[PDB]
């Protein structure tokens, strides 16, 4: 490019910056093209070309004026890229805001499509404010190929779409502009099918509903209503391994956590709008938006130490009831608390507290409810066709066809969606083993196996690791987190080791094991001591979450006090010390709302939690507790930094069990940042209990669950205890402990102490 060019662009002379900035083809080669990507980045010293799914990254060069930038790439065809801009010392990834020419699908938008490797497809299938042959409108588009006919029904024209019909292109989508309509547009697709049978269906990839139990789709400027505040977190994240950092999950189903008055107008981000009731019977209680929880939750868990925010699924459910986990529109989130800004809103300021967000992806399946996917063009579109492959019986929903091209892309450009539109951190995925078996939850005669004969549910395991490649590839720094419950092997290691791609994995034996040996009594834990020592045998085979999630508060399983066995002061004592172990146990950590402040009642979807009981000392105390715990969670690395590596964990000794006694270090690069970690599981304290330390000197009392101010009885050693020189547990030196009843022990040596 000349200088005249550039000029006309930096000084806003240009008719069409389209001509000229954003990937623009120079030449074809026999094997391979000459492309050229251009940026004016003002501001920027610096920028890159990044092509992640080749794992290739190029330097921009200034060119005529130093916020003017091109870089000359050969490739065969260049359709995945963002870049990366470097403005003083931060730096942004983004994609291209010079992409698009046009609103409408290009040949090459619907060639890819059909290999489903669009991974930006949501920029032009759903509904999208343009302007076509010069008068701004909306953009509709719908992948529906064995469909007779497809019109546009909405406020706009009385939900009669006759002047509306929608034009088929190349035997697959369906699309259609309609000027002076814009943003706010209520609308669905009117579908004839096959057969001549008309149903009507919310858009698959709408990004705003109205309230349930309503299912039309809105039209939003999803880029154009928010202005996000998070370069610096995101350049963090970016350049991190969130695997060597601490990891503590608030879990929360954000419909439940607390509720408002449905006598008063739910406030959103600069505006209102009518209350949603909870149930019809529940009338006086409302949900509160996204942006009242940004207010409330936020400050909550900031205040509680938690570096993560996890959620139920958000994304467009009908039934509350499901938990989220039933989703028939993907691509928006739940218009129970709010508009998409309000949710955008909610990231911003988690990401302006230092608190990441987490979310409940749902790929596995999809409810028959006829609003949305379910047949969707009259034919097994986006399930399979087979129910023994394409229904999951006993819950009554029906499964992705994964191996269908268009149905990966809804899927894998869904989860880059919401890490591209919404800035979020990372998903967990539930019941990944629904996906990976073909057999599941059949018997025999009831399933097909595979092409070899195996049980292996090919095009799913295709589909889950070409998800983490991806996500990974466009965002690193992210948490991918998968609940798998069936000892399928490498779920949380990498693809190319033959992985299934999840960077963590919720650990379900450990969660058995805690659970049912705390609900043991304690004179009866010593014949359960292997409860506690079982989960490090397979422990590295992955990188562990342990969850104590909200599946193990319901159903009448109690809430974590109910478990617990003895009087109340027992039952709270069982509580701390099962928690500190977690938190000192290697891995990252998840626990569930109401957890933290001993709620009684098991946790339930239809009402919000039982607040009250933090009037009242106990529960003051444990939620104390947990703060205290978050924070030196995250001020001490040897309880983070080596999570998944031997050198982060040796037991000391866990041989007595007829005292219910284990004991084990916790290591970090620096050796002075290693710990003692002293677990009483029952309430016989231990007046001189010996461990056997590594080094002379003087071990700080980091932590003691027994605490007064944690509700304990304030057995302890006083503030730290000097090691002998006295071999035990095969060590040199070692300690002289008092262990507190139901307790656990934190010790630290101070090295620089007065003899
Ligand atoms: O996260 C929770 C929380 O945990 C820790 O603090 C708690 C601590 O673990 C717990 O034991 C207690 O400690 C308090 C204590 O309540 C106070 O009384 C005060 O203690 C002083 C004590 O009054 C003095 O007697 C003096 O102790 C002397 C002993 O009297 C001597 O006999 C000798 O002790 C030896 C003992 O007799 C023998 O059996 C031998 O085998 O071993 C002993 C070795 O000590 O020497 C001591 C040393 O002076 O001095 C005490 C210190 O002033 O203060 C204690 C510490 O605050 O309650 C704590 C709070 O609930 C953790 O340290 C906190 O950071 C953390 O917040
Ligand atoms: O007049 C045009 C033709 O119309 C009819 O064929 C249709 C099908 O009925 C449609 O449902 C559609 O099917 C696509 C499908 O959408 C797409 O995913 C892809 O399917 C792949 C699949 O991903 C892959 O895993 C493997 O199974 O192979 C499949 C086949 O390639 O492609 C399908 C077929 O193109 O497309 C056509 C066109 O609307 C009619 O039956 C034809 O006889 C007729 O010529
Ligand atoms: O200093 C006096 C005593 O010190 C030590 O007692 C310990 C116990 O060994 C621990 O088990 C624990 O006691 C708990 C007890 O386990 C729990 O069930 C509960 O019992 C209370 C009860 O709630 C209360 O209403 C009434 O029954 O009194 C009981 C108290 O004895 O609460 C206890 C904690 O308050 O902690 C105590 C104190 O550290 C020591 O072992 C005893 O020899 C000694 O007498
Ligand atoms: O004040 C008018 C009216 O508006 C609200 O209902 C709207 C719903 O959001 C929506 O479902 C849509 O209704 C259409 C259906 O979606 C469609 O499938 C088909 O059956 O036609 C319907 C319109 O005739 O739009 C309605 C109407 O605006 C509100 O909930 C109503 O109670 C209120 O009376
Ligand atoms: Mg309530």
């Amino acid at each position: 490019i000349s200088a005249d060019q550039v000029n006309q662009i930096i000084y806003n002379l240009h008719h069409d910056p389209f001509e000229i900035l954003g990937c623009h083809l120079l030449e074809e080669g026999k094997n391979t093209k000459k492309w050229v990507v251009r940026a004016y980045l003002p501001k920027a010293e610096a920028a890159w070309v990044i092509r992640p799914t080749e794992r290739k990254e190029d330097p921009m060069n200034s060119v005529h004026h130093p916020n003017f930038f091109e870089c000359i790439i050969e490739t065969p065809e260049l359709n995945h890229y963002q870049l990366k801009v470097k403005e003083g010392e931060h730096e942004k990834v983004i994609y291209d805001p010079y992409a698009f020419s046009s609103p409408y699908l290009t040949d090459e938008d619907i060639y890819l499509f059909s290999e489903g490797n669009h991974h930006r497809i949501y920029e032009k299938l759903g509904a999208h404010v343009g302007e076509i042959n010069g008068v701004k409108g909306v953009y509709f588009a719908v992948w529906a190929p064995n469909a007779r006919n497809v019109s546009v029904i909405g406020d706009f024209n009385n939900w009669d779409g006759r002047e509306h019909q929608m034009r088929k292109r190349n035997y697959t989508i369906w699309e259609l502009f309609v000027p002076e309509i814009g943003s706010g547009t209520v609308y669905k697709y009117e579908i004839k099918n096959s057969e001549g049978h008309i149903y009507e269906k919310s858009d698959p990839y709408g990004f705003y509903r109205e309230v349930r139990p309503n299912t039309a789709s809105i039209v939003v400027d999803i880029d154009n209503i928010y202005q996000w505040h998070d370069e610096e977190w995101l350049e963090k994240r970016r350049n991190s391994d969130p695997l060597k950092q601490p990891v503590s999950v608030y879990e929360v189903h954000l419909g439940s956590w607390l509720h408002g008055s449905s006598a008063e107008k739910m406030p959103l981000l600069n505006g209102e709008a009518d209350p949603v009731i909870v149930s019809e019977w529940n009338p006086g209680a409302r949900f509160l938006s996204y942006y009242e929880l940004a207010e409330k939750l936020i400050p909550y868990v900031k205040d509680m130490g938690y570096t993560h925010i996890e959620l139920l699924p958000i994304a467009e459910h009908p039934f509350d009831g499901s938990w989220g986990y039933q989703v028939t529109g993907f691509y928006s989130p739940t218009s129970r608390f709010g508009r998409p800004e309000d949710f955008m809103y909610f990231v911003d300021k988690c990401h302006e507290n230092g608190i990441g967000v987490i979310l409940d992806w749902v790929p596995g399946h999809f409810p028959k409810d006829s609003h949305g996917l379910a047949y969707f063009d009259g034919t097994h579109l986006y399930e399979h066709a087979d129910p023994r492959i394409g229904e999951h019986k006993e819950w009554g929903t029906l499964v992705f066809n994964y191996g269908r091209h268009e149905v990966r892309n809804f899927l894998v450009a869904n989860v880059l969606f919401w890490f591209d539109k919404y800035h979020v951190d990372g998903i967990r995925v539930d019941a990944v083993a629904s996906m990976l078996y073909r057999n599941y939850l059949r018997k025999e005669g009831e399933w097909i196996a595979n092409e070899y004969g195996g049980d292996e549910h090919i095009e799913a395991v295709s589909f889950i690791r070409e998800v983490n490649t991806l996500l990974f590839e466009y965002f690193p720094g992210i948490l991918s987190i998968a609940e798998e419950s069936t000892e399928w092997e490498k779920v949380s290691r990498p693809v190319y080791d033959g992985g299934l791609g999840f960077n963590l994995k919720w650990d379900m034996g450990w969660m058995h094991d805690m659970l049912d040996y705390f609900n043991i009594d304690p004179y009866f834990r010593q014949y359960h001591q292997n409860n506690v020592t079982f989960s490090m045998l397979y422990y590295y085979n992955e990188n562990f979450m342990l969850a104590l999630s909200h599946d193990e508060i319901v159903h009448g399983k109690s809430n974590m006090l109910g478990k617990m066995p003895g009087d109340e002061w027992q039952k709270y004592a069982n509580v701390r010390a099962l928690f500190t172990y977690m938190y000192t146990h290697p891995g990252k950590k998840t626990m569930f709302m109401s957890m933290e402040f001993g709620q009684w009642s098991e946790w339930n979807v239809w009402g919000d939690l039982e607040w009250h009981l933090l009037q009242y000392e106990p529960h003051q105390q444990l939620k104390q507790f947990f703060t205290d715990l978050n924070a030196l969670y995250q001020q001490e690395p040897a309880l983070y930094t080596h999570d998944f590596e031997y050198h982060g964990f040796e037991w000391i000794d866990c041989n007595d069990n007829t005292h219910s006694v284990v004991s084990f270090l916790r290591r970090s690069d620096d050796p002075n940042d290693s710990l003692v970690v002293v677990c009483n599981f029952t309430p016989q304290p231990h007046s001189h209990y010996r461990i056997g330390v590594p080094e002379a000197g003087y071990y700080v009392e980091l932590f003691n669950s027994d605490a007064k101010q944690y509700g304990g009885s304030n057995m302890g050693n006083l503030g730290g205890k000097w090691a002998d020189e006295w071999s035990f547990h095969n060590k040199p030196y070692s300690l002289d402990l008092c262990l507190p009843p139901l307790a656990v022990l934190i010790l630290k040596l101070d090295p620089t102490k007065v003899p």
